[PDB]
């Protein structure tokens, strides 16, 4: 019973994200995780971030409190820069600079992470992993749903999801997803605002053709805050012993972030025989992102204001305990067009039963960047000595005052506009051969991905087109009694966009893994337990030029290496249970000036645990009680590896009630509580004056009625 108990263990069973094929996951060569709408209803996420928080190999609360960018660290690696490597209906949702686009987990079906390279299938890429997150497309059965939410911080949400056929054979059908959301941030004098609607159609002539019309517009007033803290005052106490409060707001008081998304596209399926099969994907989008934004630059006493003219004006006592800003002004525009088109070639030879694949991918990427950047000295300083337990105890802090954007002055700022072009084509061939239980997967492909940069102010125009080719083998040993072990090699290349010394752009860099392991996928039990154990290796990562030169080298070399486990079954028939464990070995191998230093923000240890209970007794029936708890071990707090993120733990709570048992079946009440114990965290640091504060104890309900 129970929408999310083994009806999701099993629909879970299936992907595509893996092998751009419908295969059950024992028969992925890779490693892979998938969580479903029934399980996302369940937990009520904020994002996707949250949605995968039960999952081995992913740092998901990097940023902390900020809920602005769906950025995750899997298996210790992100894309350059820390940009987005995330997908939407196996298209790449491609983004650049601040202008990334989210999803509402309510517009979802499902989201699923793929470990390590996954070039072999979708050209260039960071060697970890992607996320793939599904659009919710239109039912079979009819649908109207309405939703309520009320929570702290006055977060306001009210949405819908209608779905129905048009004629009584289904030939055609719809599906209409919207919210309307607001809220208050942690941090004072930040706010979050968001307006989404999502059209879906789809067409069904017959029985072998499906062609599903996929949109989705987004608009965020308000972003919220995405600032940054010093070491001084959030891990380390600041001089005077105390430290600044979770809630406190280092930016200006009429700070703005906008982000606004549209796109339209489709997904097409047609089943030509027994022997053909051919799906394409397409979709086509405009997004846009602006920020009027004082971020903090670390305290005065920190090495990153050397050349602070304010900072040195201090008594050599007081650099320590006064926080440096700075400060910035954007405006972006960019589209992104997008077709993959695959064929589907079913066959074999004499019990060497094959499934090829064969397709080309293509994309192009636009964003036009027009900001401005304030530099030392650009904007004002401000005293830390605000903690007291005052800003902590009564009103957690104070916002603080206004600040000139305009009249930007040429002597502590400057005009930054560029105009990114990017171009990506590649073709590639996959076959997957069973064997009677020795299912073998192998597979290449040849990208074109071709950049071009044109920086407006100096008039420049930097260029570069690479040819990369990659390619992916594999074994799994399917059972019979569940038992499926695997192993496999796969690579992974990711082009540059910054010039070196010479003024060239860079060569690509690559991902190079090892994984061996085993999965539990039972047919007769909902359970399903996977384990695996994997070297995966970057090269040609850039590094400090030798002999400090402001520019860059490439040759840098990072080694991750580690084990992971994941779990999901039924106990009985009113508990579910789902947990992880991860075990990662991140460490440079190549690098002037680190080496054996283990990159920031990614912990050793990770681990969670969750699991639920449901009644069908006394009057305490259609009660649900879940619970879990997430770990997140210790980690650096920069390259330097200078000082150390202490570990924490984080409990979740939620009560739901059936509320069908008042006659409105399908229809519910829920309440959640996130971080119960109120814990106070810093959930980690990118440099000593980069770190963010945890989320702070959140409290919501959310009523969701079916008609
Ligand atoms: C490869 O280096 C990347 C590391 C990422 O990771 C993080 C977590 O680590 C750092 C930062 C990160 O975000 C920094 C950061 O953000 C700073 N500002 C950037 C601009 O806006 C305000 C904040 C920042 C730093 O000093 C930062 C810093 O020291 C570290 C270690 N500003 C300044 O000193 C000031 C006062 C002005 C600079 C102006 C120009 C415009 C920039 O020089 C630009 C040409 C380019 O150099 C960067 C954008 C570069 O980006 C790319 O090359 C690809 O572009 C992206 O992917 C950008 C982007 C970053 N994030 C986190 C999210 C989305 C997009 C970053 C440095
Ligand atoms: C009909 C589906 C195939 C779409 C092919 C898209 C063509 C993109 C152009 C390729 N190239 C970059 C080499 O010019
Ligand atoms: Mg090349
Ligand atoms: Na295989």
């Amino acid at each position: 019973e129970s929408a999310w108990g083994p009806a999701a263990t099993i629909a879970a069973r299936q992907s595509a994200t893996g092998t751009k094929t419908d295969t059950p996951i024992q028969k992925v060569p890779q490693s892979i995780s998938v969580v479903t709408a029934e399980e996302m209803a369940l937990h009520q996420p904020k994002s996707v971030k949250e949605a995968l928080s039960y999952t081995p190999g992913v740092s998901v609360g990097t940023r902390g409190a900020s809920n602005t960018y769906d950025h995750l660290i899997i298996r210790g690696f992100a894309a350059e820069g820390q940009s987005q490597n995330n997908y939407l209906n196996g298209l790449k949702l491609q983004g650049n600079f601040y202008n990334d686009a989210v999803i509402d987990p309510y517009m979802l079906e499902r989201a699923e992470i793929m470990r390590g390279p996954v070039s072999v299938l979708y050209g260039k890429s960071s060697p970890g992993g992607l996320l793939n997150m599904v659009s919710k497309r239109p039912t079979t059965e009819p649908l109207k749903e309405v939703q309520f939410k009320a929570g702290t911080d006055s977060l306001f949400q009210t949405g819908f999801d209608f779905s129905d056929s048009l004629d009584d054979d289904g030939v055609y059908s719809y599906r209409l997803t919207g919210l309307a959301r607001s809220a208050n941030a942690q941090q004072k004098g930040s706010e979050e605002q968001r307006y989404a609607i999502a059209p879906a159609f789809t067409w069904r002539p017959d029985d072998k053709t499906n062609f599903t019309f996929l949109s989705y517009f987004q608009n965020e007033p308000e972003t919220g805050y995405y600032g940054w803290l010093p070491k001084e005052g959030t891990v380390e106490p600041l001089p005077n012993g105390k430290r600044l409060p979770t809630d406190f707001n280092e930016g200006a008081k009429n700070n703005t972030y906008s982000r606004n998304e549209k796109m339209v596209g489709y997904s097409f399926d047609h089943e030509f025989n027994d022997t053909f099969t051919v799906r394409q994907n397409l979709r086509f989008a405009e997004n846009k992102t602006s920020q009027n934004s004082v971020y903090g630059y670390g305290v005065c006493s920190d090495p990153a204001n050397a050349y602070s003219k304010q900072c040195a004006a201090l008594a050599p006592a007081d650099k320590g305990h006064y926080l440096a800003r700075k400060y910035v002004v954007d405006d972006e525009k960019l589209q992104n067009f997008s077709v993959d088109t695959q064929l589907q070639s079913k066959f074999a030879t004499g019990d060497i039963d094959h499934t090829l694949l064969t397709g080309v991918d293509f994309m192009r990427m636009r964003n036009d960047i027009n900001a401005w950047f304030g530099y030392d000295d650009s904007v004002p300083l401000l005293n830390l000595y605000n903690p007291s337990s005052h800003h902590h105890h009564h009103h957690g802090s104070s916002v603080n005052t206004d600040f000139d954007f305009n009249a930007k002055d040429p002597a502590n700022s400057g005009p930054y506009r560029i105009l990114n072009k990017q171009k990506q084509t590649g073709v590639y061939v996959q076959d997957q051969a069973q064997w009677d239980k020795v299912l073998v997967t192998l597979g290449g492909r040849y990208d074109w991905a071709d950049q071009e940069s044109l920086n407006r102010v100096a008039g420049t125009t930097d260029k570069r087109d690479d040819k990369q080719f990659t390619w992916r083998g594999g074994v799994n040993y399917l059972f019979d009694n569940g038992v499926t072990p695997y192993f496999s090699y796969s690579e992974s290349f990711e082009p540059s966009s910054q010039v070196g010394k010479d003024g060239n752009i860079f060569a690509p860099s690559k991902g190079k893994q090892y994984e061996v392991g085993v999965k539990y996928v039972p047919e007769d039990r909902p359970i399903v337990v996977t384990g695996a154990v994997y070297n995966l290796t970057k090269t040609n990562n850039l590094m400090a030029d030798p002999e400090g030169s402001f520019f860059s080298v490439e040759g840098g070399e990072i080694r991750a290496r580690g084990v992971e486990i994941e779990a999901k079954a039924a106990l009985s028939a009113s508990v579910n249970v789902v947990g992880s464990y991860t075990y990662t070995d991140a460490e440079y191998t190549t690098d002037t000036t680190y080496k054996g230093n283990t990159p920031a923000q990614v912990p050793k240890h990770m681990a969670s645990l969750w699991a639920d209970y449901t009644f069908f007794d006394g009057p305490l029936s259609g009660l649900t009680l879940g619970t879990g708890g997430r770990y997140t071990g210790s980690s650096y707090g920069d390259p330097a590896n200078s000082f150390k993120v202490g570990s924490y733990t984080v409990v979740d709570a939620l009560v739901r009630y059936d509320l069908a048992r008042v006659g409105m079946a399908g229809s519910n009440v829920a309440l959640h509580v996130n971080n119960l114990f109120d814990r106070e965290y810093v959930a980690s640091c990118f440099n000593t004056y980069g770190c963010f504060w945890g989320a702070e104890r959140q409290v919501v309900a959310t009523a969701t009625f079916r008609f």
